[PDB]
């Protein structure tokens, strides 16, 4: 036999991790281990092995600054260091022992360890672009690919106006409210993870592009923008 | 409040720079300082943070081998390093403050500071195949994408060819000059970024690869190639 | 003149090499000498130049961190090292002699030597998806882009069977022998290239996802899988 | 030539600097340019040398991955950055033009720009033993090598006991203060460089190391101890 | 309160290690948490810290490389990663809670976690120097920092001998045997950590620089040598 | 068994080398191969060993960013390559063969290689002090490690002046030319190891440091120094 991993792991990109993998039911020494991955329904790889005997190792080029594999004789147990962790190395690794001889490969199989890497927070605007008539009224939309509440309980979701040229300026905090000196006929609404800034009356001076952001998990990230512009 | 930043930056690639956010009109030490980054067209993303008063940070992680924060609390001053510059770094960067409490993320602005990471010349070779029979003529094009004018006043634009399984060699230099040995059914004309090399007479040692090259500016680059070949 | 160019080298992925290229017919030290790269079909590159009189030396920033040139005055050679090489890196590389002035770039070159960097085995299986009823006989592909024959004779082939939420569990191992425990209704078979799993008589037990391995040369790689599932 | 080099910089250990050497009396692109390193006291060394026509360079192996040299041929102006300093890089930077015909080395020289790296404070700690007997008043002295003023106004010098195979615990908080559960008998007392605590009379419970710590300024450091035990 | 820590670590040179401090008695989020680090009764050294509730940290500049803060909120636990260890490492590491308004530095501490680095073997090998008449008996002694004997069961101290001009060879294996060749007035004896060899009766060619070496613990080391060399 | 190793090496800092080693009289993949360095009359080290079969290796954890091991299995040839060499890594580098069963460690021994790195020029500089008396006649001595000739022919050995409170200045160029403006009263002298710098009748004008350079080998270094004073 048996070979017992240890259990699933939750990180954030650039973090580093160290999985186990303890053997039972045989003379440990006596067989080499070798580490494989498989990442969320794409498929297998070998990753590299070491003999628990000598110490020597054997990598696969691609992981050789990925990973680090080692052994403690006296709890029959196998390690694999992985450091800089990214989105890519979300996945499920295994730990499999390799025959007294050298036939077969992988003849029995630890259960496997997950490892899930957090994704940025993606926050997708509609329209691309808004032509309009000066004195309609106009919406705008921004919706989150995870919740943006903060465990504090406030919702950092915000609103900027950046004209030609400029640089932003802010509309809208904390979803509804109105920033000192913004015109009331600017409003934010909504919760969670789908949001909308509405104008009552376009004005000349509410021209340009629109950007939604959220500051309640990081890495914090900005919508793709919206652009205000006369209808012609 | 005011935020002034530092003036615009013109680097090739490698390159490293260090831009400053003076501020003004309120108690530096008293708000936190965030820097964002717009690319040409693109869209905004958030670089990091720091706080003045005590001189912690926190980092977008893609951003973290690349950016270093830092402050001057006498002159009241942020400033943000930028090391190994590429040409996805060409862009817009913004200092912003972040409110006295933690509500709204960026309240005020500086102006910017654009930062230009030069391009490499791209020369664009047609066409890649030319089909033709002995005794013909023919002519080839290589157009640049920025001027091969060098501050010297020459034009370091050359010709070579390249027969199958050999090395390429010298036809012409400078434009217009044919190498020594070069017979004078070959010729060179242009200026600034279009260039010609033409052939009165086609002979069958004519035939294989031709290449023109710019020694004018760093790195120096090749074209596609063309392709001489018998009409069949 | 004369440059003769070092012979052909034949390496694997993380390897280093070191090119040379010898003078003869003038005087090594009042020429600069240049390299440039040549990908298979795909076109010239230049890297950089030293002075051999001096030892001052430019590079094109993409090779920077990749090459590192030098010279030996007393027997007039130029030495190019090359380290981590990829499959990126397979190419004929030129030494080439800069004018004694400053018009022709390339007015001399060496014969060139060929790099080749080895290419990992990809496995090849078919189909992705295979329904079949129950009691009907399956057959399952795997072809390899290289011989999988290891230089002790043995064909290192193996099949695994992975149940739903499950690890792979081993069913043939040296192309052709079952493991201890597993049905005599499997049963494998090719060579060289291309292998085949064939089943007699599909229980529903044996429905989920195979896969086929090679541990003949490194890295060791497997197959991309064929989900057995029922018919419907 | 001419030779004006930019002003002093007073930096932190791990910062960068960029520093620059403008030329006039002479045709800027026709000489090389040379750099020089002086440390307080210790003598000179060559750091590396450009081309300012072909922008070729050559480093002194010990200054390759701290120094880099540019130049601007429009301005007349030389280029250094030095990165990822400590202080063994604090010293009097130097320019220097090259003969026309390379004849000589350093012909004219610039004024000089000084780089000086912030050194971490250190607390010597007085005596390193000091036996004494039950019932007796002890006295321990704490000198720093620069002030432990914060531009705040506060003094933030600390004295921390480790008693036999336990943990340090807070003595003396901002130079006089005693922290909760503290004994009348301990007093802090001084200011800027230099401090003192007193113990009235001394029990049992009172033998171990005495640390002094500065909290000021960055890096926050310990001085090197105090054994207290007795004259039994 | 109360701060629990992880339990001891011993570690070989390479590893890397991941430290826990659970917190209880107090809101987790809003208070800062320390690192303290202290060297086998060499002092106190301050590494960085946390701020658990904006996630912001600092770092003692001479620690940045090595270590990396984070924090789990649902748990009330802070993280130390430590990397690429070293015998310098070896210490116990001590997390500690800063005061709530910042008045002092290290309130509350933990009860420290230690990591020992294991230390390479060094074989005392005397005497450096041995003259002897022709004829002579001669002695070697080689003693051992740690115990030569491997899991195993074997002691893998072995004996060479290097001639002036010649490489070494192999004289005595496994403290006692002798290899091929080898006169029988060679003997080895010893056990555990000190070791001898004997020589009956010294001949000319017996003269050079006799070795001890340990191959039962990587790193595999040697002794400093005896040069065996004639009273003339 | 026989182990026949690769030719002398002489490279300066920097530089990389592949050492070979090329085993006959037993079959080359069922023995591992042990590499041992020895640096000039200071004892022995072992590197790391590589089994030729399975290729698995194992490094002494202080040359595992020093030395990488390969075989090539056809021409029975063990390699080892260095990379970014220093000075501490001049020696005399072997291979060894591994007994079959691992009962000794290095039964058979290649005659080795020599790696020598190039040391750098160390100029002594004779006296640290002068003082003299106004009108007296001066002598300072500048010897060197290596000779100041050039290939060339050239012997660029050169002495400046730093009066105080100013940059260097050039005195001498080329052992005994005077520069620009340079009084008759300073005159050089010597040849490739051993140079004299005189001052006729000491001014008050010429007191401060002298310092001896050479630019003929690189890296170009300084003397320490030689402070003229005069004897008030």
């Amino acid at each position: 036999v048996q070979l017992q991993q240890s259990g699933a792991e939750l990180v954030k990109p650039g973090a580093s991790v160290k999985l186990s993998c303890k053997a039972s039911g045989y003379t440990f020494t006596s067989y080499w281990m070798h580490w494989v991955k498989q990442r969320p329904g794409r498929g297998l790889e070998w990753i590299g092995r070491i003999d628990p005997n000598s110490g020597g190792t054997k990598y696969n080029e691609k992981f050789k600054s990925k990973a680090t594999l080692t052994v403690d004789k006296p709890s029959s147990t196998a390690y694999m260091q992985l450091s800089s962790l990214t989105s890519e190395d979300s996945a499920v690794y295994y730990c499999a022992r390799y025959d007294y001889y050298g036939s077969s490969y992988f003849d029995y199989w630890g259960q496997g360890t997950t490892v899930t890497v957090s994704s940025d927070i993606e926050l997708t605007q509609t329209p691309l672009s808004l032509p309009v008539s000066l004195g309609d009224q106009a919406s705008i939309s921004c919706r989150s690919s995870q919740s943006i509440v903060h465990s504090n309980g406030n919702t950092y979701l915000e609103w900027y106006l950046q004209k030609p040229g400029q640089s932003p300026k802010l509309l809208i905090y904390k979803v509804s409210n109105r920033f000192s000196g913004v015109p009331d006929r600017f409003s934010g609404s909504g919760s969670g993870t789908d949001f909308t800034l509405k104008i009552s009356r376009v004005e000349a001076e509410d021209l340009g592009v629109y950007y939604c952001f959220q500051g309640s998990h990081v890495p914090y990230t900005f919508g793709g923008g919206t652009k205000l512009e006369i209808k012609r």
